[PDB]
């Protein structure tokens, strides 16, 4: 696969093997491992972050809703697949033949759906239990049996699981972690008998408490090697590797005299003799204008963005005249200097998650792996 | 196509359509109009808007970077397609193939383009000139004399145009934009003959000054129906129609009791008897983080949204216990009510050219045209 413009993502692989395999060595072997690679994988890219990751010892797959998963498996993949969210009772056939596992919540949608189907496939569910997050999920038992007994009366549908989410595993403090857990293993006895599995870990509850996992834990955000929040990062058990990396060229440079003006509204002014640098890379590519007061590294330097950004290109002052088609890193290492996510997500002050999923459609992404590139990925591609 | 998730963006092109039709109508014959589709059309989809654009009067579109428009070739436009940003030496060639003309500003970018194509397609260049923006663009007049020379020089180089952009076209002040004005007048005489298209105009200086727009406009975010800034809304010549909404439907409604959190972080807490909905939007489909304390449409009513947005979903604090499957309009009408995009870029502390801009592939774009559904565009 090409690409034409001189921006581009790099993903590391290997990165995502280490975080990945650092998890099946601390967690007990009865206990599997569910990669989530929902929003493409958090934007690093679905199928390949979901091959890497089932190599490294993973399991399962899960993703947030039905096109998630069937994308996946158009792209080869045919490992078991969880959807976390709502579906379509409509759609529980379709998901049936793909062996998509569904999330299920409400006992109108069981009576919807089985009025819609009548085999011959298996449709396997995973019962979800709202112990204090207030998102998704069964808060009652009389709910909880009646779901249960409409799935029992179905001879096509099966209860293969049974999940709870953490809202602030994250956090140093587990006063709220401990009566959701607590409110888990109540709600657990509301059940005729135990499914196979039962989860109920993200990465904050399986890094910090293994042995509190049950048999299958579900590991987003610490595969890609950023930290479920900056709260926790030395509670963890072995280091995280940063697997996103950002960067551009220079397209064009020139030295400005003083008094003239730099983009839209004409915001910065050049007040001695300065050499101004453009980049290809806006907020269309998820590089958003309330960026404009950070920077970026050129020659193992680090240098402003100067004025507003544009929607395909921005501006930065430079420390002298580079040449054109000298390697801006926008997130990532050069030299003894390194932005990562982490400072980006401070200076648009959201969380690290949010990052790598605002970096779009538009900007490629090239795969390494054994340290060398693997595949290039555009989506606007040919 | 079709979509499995009841989260879905709507774009109208007859807004679209009529946009353009009444630029068409207030421009000279002689003036082109050259629709911005960069950027996937700015959100609402490339394909789609360049076809309705050119029904609609556009001759000539214009891209960001050569992937953009090469793309729009693998779907059957045949239109001209300007790249307005840079593109490398090296893929002149493709560009020319494909019959798509390239932005040029530095001497060196020909003299090695000049080494690497020898031919057979012509390839149409527009220099462009930097007035006061500080982007892209040549500024001196030596360096112009070698662009054109370079150019002339060569079998199959072409300048077909010539072009500058305004930095402050939106603002209500006009003197940085009549400083911009005078100064391309100006550097239009580096050049021996002027070109076959001069342009300089954005939406906002070709819906303010027409006449002074040479002979090709390069029309954007107003195509779209949305306004350059909100201080030139009531200079414009006729009414924008908003082409983009957004809507979800409610997959989860739960009555909570006093004291009981909602979210990440646990940062709201329940004080009433209150009915929540759970919606299948979040931040990886571009509703950032941000709009934490924003109101979306359920049911003719404005209703918050309550604890973190999370990566897929978030929640609402309904006006009572609604049906399953009620219609959520986060950017749209319903019935008396409204929310436009100037609204949510409010919130986000922003401009409206970000905010179709986020909302991501993710989010299925459902196409109206002639009063009908025409097509579904889902992107995984
Ligand atoms: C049910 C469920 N389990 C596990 C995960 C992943 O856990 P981590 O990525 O923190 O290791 C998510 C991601 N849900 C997200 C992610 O961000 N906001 C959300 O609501 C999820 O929804
Ligand atoms: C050269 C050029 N012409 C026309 C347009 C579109 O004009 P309007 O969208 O205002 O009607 C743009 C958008 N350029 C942008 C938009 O945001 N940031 C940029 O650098 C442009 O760069």
């Amino acid at each position: 696969n090409d690409f034409h413009r001189d921006t581009w993502a790099e993903v590391d692989l290997d990165a995502i093997y280490d975080n990945v395999e650092n998890l099946r060595r601390l967690l007990p072997d009865d206990t599997h491992i569910m990669a989530v690679v929902k929003a493409n994988a958090y934007g690093h890219g679905d199928v390949q972050v979901a091959r890497t990751a089932l190599e490294a010892g993973a399991s399962r797959l899960a993703v947030a809703f039905l096109d998630e998963a069937l994308a996946l498996r158009e792209k080869g993949i045919e490992a078991p697949i969880l959807v976390l969210g709502a579906s379509r009772p409509a759609d529980a056939a379709l998901a049936a033949q793909q062996r998509i596992a569904l999330t299920v919540f409400r006992s109108d949608w069981l009576e919807e759906a089985s009025a819609l189907y009548s085999g011959p496939f298996p449709i396997h569910f995973h019962l979800k239990m709202d112990t204090g997050m207030g998102r998704l999920g069964v808060k009652d038992e009389e709910e909880t049996k009646r779901i249960v007994a409409l799935i029992e009366r179905h001879p096509h549908f099966v209860l293969e699981g049974l999940y709870t989410h953490f809202a602030t595993a994250d956090e140093v403090n587990t006063d709220y972690f401990s009566y959701q857990y607590t409110r888990f293993l109540h709600m657990l006895e509301w059940l005729p008998s135990r499914p196979p599995l039962v989860h109920c870990a993200n990465s904050a509850a399986s890094l910090r408490f293994p042995d509190r996992t049950f048999n299958m834990v579900r590991f987003g955000i610490a595969m890609y090697g950023l930290a479920p929040s900056p709260g926790i990062k030395p509670l963890l058990p072995y280091p995280l590797k940063e697997a996103f990396s950002l960067h551009s060229r220079l397209v064009h440079v020139k030295k400005l005299q003083p008094g003239e003006k730099v983009s839209y509204g004409a915001t910065y002014t050049a007040q001695t003799e300065e050499w101004i640098g453009t980049i290809p890379i806006g907020y269309a590519d998820g590089w958003l204008r309330r960026l404009q007061h950070f920077h970026v590294l050129v020659d193992g330097q680090k240098a402003p963005i100067v004025g507003r950004i544009c929607m395909d290109q921005c501006m930065i002052r430079l420390p002298g005249p580079l040449p054109v088609g000298t390697k801006v890193t926008l997130i990532g290492r050069q030299g003894d200097e390194v932005i990562s996510i982490d400072d980006v997500a401070r200076h648009l002050e959201t969380i690290n998650y949010e990052v790598p999923c605002t970096i779009s459609y538009r900007v490629p992404r090239i795969f390494f792996r054994h340290k060398r590139i693997m595949e290039v990925r555009n989506a606007i591609g040919r």
